[PDB]
């Protein structure tokens, strides 16, 4: 196995005390596709300035991302004490095709000290540690998050030049607060920058033992490192994994200005990841010396179309998310960025079915339930529809009728009653664009008005927002062509607005630019 | 396996670290992002 080192030498951990309340904040931070956020560069090609349609792994571009903030924990007057910090260490996530992160996006800019917030030190970028492996359950004092067989080990040394990588057996500890021990709380890591980090020989040993502090370094298959430069620049880094093993993405070895990610780095790892989580850090700081950090975001990554716009550097600059709206579903159409002025048809809703009816006689609440839109079974027979009940037609005995193209057109049910069954109503959608304003609105078709509302039960693609930052401030407007939203009934007569809407309207912009 | 690493334009087969194929060589000004070699059009053609 690989050369660990020595094992940790005090048995006794340093207390860890939760104090997660402070922790609670929200500066959510948007995936923007358009400044090509999150992007991971596609693997062994380059283009010229061409715009091309790819498929890959990529973040939604309405995710928000999940936040952490690590920081100082517990000192007080010249000294350390216990360690006063979050709760990640029970945050254990189901691993879903790698995700991607963003580190010290607020550097160069000032926060609060989060502990003991009201100082309101200015904050710098701080590097995440986390822990990755196939199965997960609880400790011997009931706690969330141990780790099982071998796992992988993401951590930071002392200052962020240093950062190690490890495939490996956690041993549990029997010393005051530590695993085996009925007096555990929660695992952290830590590094303590009074006497680590000196700068004619920063400390590398640092943070690794503290790992070991609170776990025994057994059975070691894989070990490695990596040379890292400080520089308060955003950074970029990723994980996805494949056959082939983990893959290890950034931004820092190619492209630190336009963060794009690249393959820095993979493993020999062959072992599926099925869960994740964040290794809790904190700094040993002394009371009067204590430094805030910025926070840190994690998104998952996706299996989705995007538009790619490199440049003739060869470098994304810009991306379209192709699901995420209807005006996104037309640039990937067209290939392009600059779409013509016209109305355009769209992907139409679904219609969300309810709970299912069924009737086969030979468990007891919903043998029948008269007008929606649901499931059903009816003896063997199945499909979706609504129900209504009718006039007799078919000859019944034979239950099931039809039509010319095989579709049930109605039912004999064992009450006696004949149901009409129509199917659902899909809503078809189009929008209306205009190039030169940049504007868009949207019409639903003859359906009218009073299905119509604000969010839908009824399901498509993603989502409208981009039209609701105007049109959830109004009603939806019934026109003779269809219900639309965004329109304004302007009660104008105009020759030609070059974007008719049928029958004698005509969405006419508002006034050009 | 060691003298015609290169040959400045003529009409060659080749192969790039197993890619290849066959084509006329030309020196011209840097356009993808070196790194990853590979430079392609919108078709999937090596382009440089």
């Amino acid at each position: 196995y690989v050369d660990v080192g020595p094992d940790s030498v005090k048995s006794a951990c340093i207390e860890v005390d939760i104090q997660q309340t402070f922790f609670d904040k929200t500066w959510p931070r948007p995936i923007d596709v358009s400044k090509a956020d999150g992007i991971i560069y596609p693997q062994g090609r380059t283009y010229s300035n061409i715009t091309i349609t790819y498929q890959g792994l990529f973040p939604y571009q309405g995710d928000h991302g999940d936040m952490y903030v690590y920081s100082a924990g517990h000192a007080t007057g010249t000294t350390p004490q216990k360690l006063f910090v979050a709760n990640y260490s029970q945050d254990v996530k189901q691993f879903a095709n790698g995700f991607v992160v963003r580190i010290g996006a607020a550097a160069n800019s000032t926060g609060t000290v989060i502990i003991s917030p009201s100082t309101s030190a200015t904050i710098r970028k701080i590097y995440p540690a986390f822990m990755l492996g196939s199965s997960v359950g609880n400790f011997s004092d009931g706690k969330m998050g141990r780790f099982f067989n071998h796992t992988l080990v993401l951590l930071p040394d002392g200052c962020g030049t240093l950062l190690r990588a490890f495939y490996c057996i956690l041993e549990p500890r029997s010393g005051n607060h530590c695993p085996a021990g009925n007096s555990y709380t929660s695992f952290a890591t830590y590094h303590t920058p009074a006497t680590d980090c000196s700068d004619g020989n920063y400390n590398r040993n640092a943070s690794l033992n503290s790992f070991k502090e609170y776990f025994n370094l057994r059975n070691c298959t894989f070990m490695y490192t990596y040379n890292i430069t400080e520089d308060e620049i955003l950074e970029w880094f990723g994980i996805t994994q494949t056959a082939q093993g983990v893959h290890l993405f950034s931004s820092r070895y190619v492209d630190l200005y336009g963060g794009n990610m690249f393959q820095f780095a993979t493993l020999p790892v062959y072992d599926t990841i099925k869960y994740y989580s964040i290794i809790p850090h904190s700094i040993r700081s002394i009371q009067s010396d204590r430094k805030a950090w910025a926070a840190f975001y994690v998104y998952k990554l996706q299996p989705l179309t995007f538009l790619l716009d490199f440049s003739v550097d060869g470098y994304i600059r810009r991306a379209i998310d192709c699901g995420f709206n209807d005006l996104s579903q037309l640039h990937c159409s067209y290939e392009s960025f600059d779409v013509e002025s016209g109305v355009y048809s769209v992907s139409s809703f679904e219609a969300k079915p309810s709970g299912s009816v069924v009737e086969q006689a030979e468990d007891t609440k919903i043998a029948s339930q008269l007008g929606n839109c649901v499931e059903y079974s009816l003896y063997g027979v199945s499909g979706r529809g609504v129900f209504q009940n009718c006039t007799a037609v078919g000859v019944r005995q034979q239950r099931f009728v039809y039509d010319a193209y095989q579709n049930l057109v109605g039912y004999y049910s064992d009450d006696g009653n004949y149901y009409c069954l129509r199917a659902c109503v899909s809503v078809p959608v189009s929008v209306i664009y205009d190039k030169e304003t940049k504007t868009h609105a949207t019409l639903f078709g003859s359906v009218a008005c009073e299905h119509i509302s604000s969010t839908m039960s009824q399901y498509s693609r993603s989502t409208r927002s981009m039209l609701k930052r105007r049109d959830s401030t109004y009603g939806p407007l019934q026109t003779p062509v269809g219900c639309v939203l965004g329109l304004v009934n302007s009660s104008l007569f105009v020759e030609d607005c070059k974007l008719p809407l049928g029958q004698s309207l005509c969405a006419l912009p508002d006034t050009p630019s």
